[PDB]
């Protein structure tokens, strides 16, 4: 994706007597990075962290509906929730790698 092939073959004569030289570290463009490789436990820690981060029970439970509610019903409401991620979200992007087993 970042470099596909075509690229004229290079040519030790032209990069060494032909004036302005011609080689590959003449030109040279800023590359972001493109992707990431996570070890399994950093990408399980990680997730475990950022989902503890953003807790809130003011969220799930919005006014006016939580002032009309006995103990018992909102503390059941505040039982579950889930929370789901994306890869290209973060800067950079990342990439899982693992063996099925």
């Amino acid at each position: 994706l970042l470099a596909p092939p075509g690229s004229p073959v290079r040519n030790a004569h032209n990069e060494i007597l032909e004036e302005p030289h011609h080689c590959p570290l003449q030109k040279y463009t800023r590359l972001q990075t493109p992707s990431s490789f996570p070890t399994l436990a950093t990408l399980k820690e990680e997730g475990q962290r950022k989902a503890w981060a953003s807790f809130d029970p003011k969220a799930l439970l919005p006014l006016p509906e939580a002032s009309y509610l006995p103990s018992c019903q909102l503390n059941r409401r505040l039982a579950w929730s889930w929370l789901c991620l994306l890869p290209s979200a973060f800067c950079p992007a990342q990439v899982l790698l693992g063996v099925l087993v």
